[PDB]
């Protein structure tokens, strides 16, 4: 520590880690970069891969949302109890990112004539996560263990942004519906979810959702 | 162990993992799925996310080329020396993953038209890996630290695969070039890159490169 997130005023990718850092009682500092600020062309050239978020934790400066999500998982110990769980979780996040990536192209590239297509295909993508749950205490626990992990925050987020995009999507997946109901009811998360910092934040930075 | 890979008959997202198994003196089984067996509709319904590679280590059945590299990375212990390194390691890999994704889509979706652009913006995407090296021990060690990691096998593949798509691309990046020479000279590596098993294997499915 201390924790500082650097990124455009949007939930985008950072909302997951914000939820993790909050669930785990940590306090971080937000450092907004508006598109206007970004266009100045001074900060971007410092960014390792020319993008954001840029996360700092003490003398350690990271990049890549997932690299960050995993570092938080190793540090706050939300990355499993054995090399086996670490695999299951990683197999889950890698899947989440895969889907989210599509969600990004849809919203920032072909939203108008793309949404109908993606909304129909969506179901096939959520089924695995439902299956994963069926195969663990009957979806009464978490995505991988009996404990929360970096992967759980990420999945909870993706499902939350998909409740905006394709309303009712999880109706046919009774476990994922439970999953979201519980995780969101977690005291610290519910606190965050009603937070003005989060409620006054555009899911994506172009006005489409 | 034992190690068993289930993939199509191409390098693609599996060459770097096979390549790590070689360096670590390990032996694995390659159950090769020809396209026909895939189109017949045999495995797909069983596979977590449809797609392959599928991997089995003992009784652990993994999925996702990156959840695998990380697994082999933790098991064989080549995931850095401490946390700061592990995180720095992920940021390098996820970086690799991105440039790789762009590779794929140009290949299976636009080789003809797009190759013209890919090659010209490529340098902007190689820079960071030239940067990371210069910072880390004058670029005389690996991408992160002085101990080889899973991240190095992915980045080596990516670089090799890019020399074919556009010779001399690494000519303006001394360090990265040398990183390829050094990592290629490694006893098991050289052998693997010399082995017909690897050679006769086509880089991508649609024989484009
Ligand atoms: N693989 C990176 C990609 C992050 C990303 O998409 N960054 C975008 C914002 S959502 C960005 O920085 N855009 C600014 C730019 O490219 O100029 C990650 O997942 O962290
Ligand atoms: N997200 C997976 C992607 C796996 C993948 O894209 N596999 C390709 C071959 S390179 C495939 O053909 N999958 C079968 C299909 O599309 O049905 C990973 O990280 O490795």
């Amino acid at each position: 520590p201390p924790y500082t997130i650097v990124y455009f005023p949007v939930r985008g990718r950072c909302e997951a880690m914000r939820m993790l850092l909050a669930d785990q009682g940590q306090s971080w500092k937000e450092e907004v970069v508006t598109i206007d600020t970004w266009m100045q062309g001074l900060l971007k050239p410092t960014c390792l891969y020319g993008q954001l978020p840029k996360f700092e934790d003490g003398d350690l400066t990271l990049y890549q949302s997932n690299a960050i999500l995993r570092h938080l998982g190793r540090s706050l110990g939300l990355y499993g109890k054995n090399q086996r769980e670490a695999a299951q979780m990683d197999m889950v996040n890698d899947g989440v990112e895969d889907l989210r990536g599509k969600y990004v192209t849809l919203i920032y590239t072909n939203y108008e004539n793309g949404k109908n297509d993606y909304v129909k295909a969506l179901p096939g993508h959520l089924k695995p996560f439902e299956t994963l749950l069926s195969q663990n205490q009957g979806g009464k626990a978490f995505i991988v263990g009996d404990q929360i992990s970096f992967a759980d925050y990420n999945l909870l987020d993706l499902l939350l942004i998909h409740q905006v995009l394709a309303p009712g999507c999880l109706d046919n997946f009774p476990l994922l519906s439970a999953y979201v109901a519980r995780l969101s009811a977690r005291p610290k998360i519910k606190a965050f979810l009603s937070s003005p910092e989060h409620v006054n934040r555009p899911i994506n930075g172009n006005g489409k959702q």
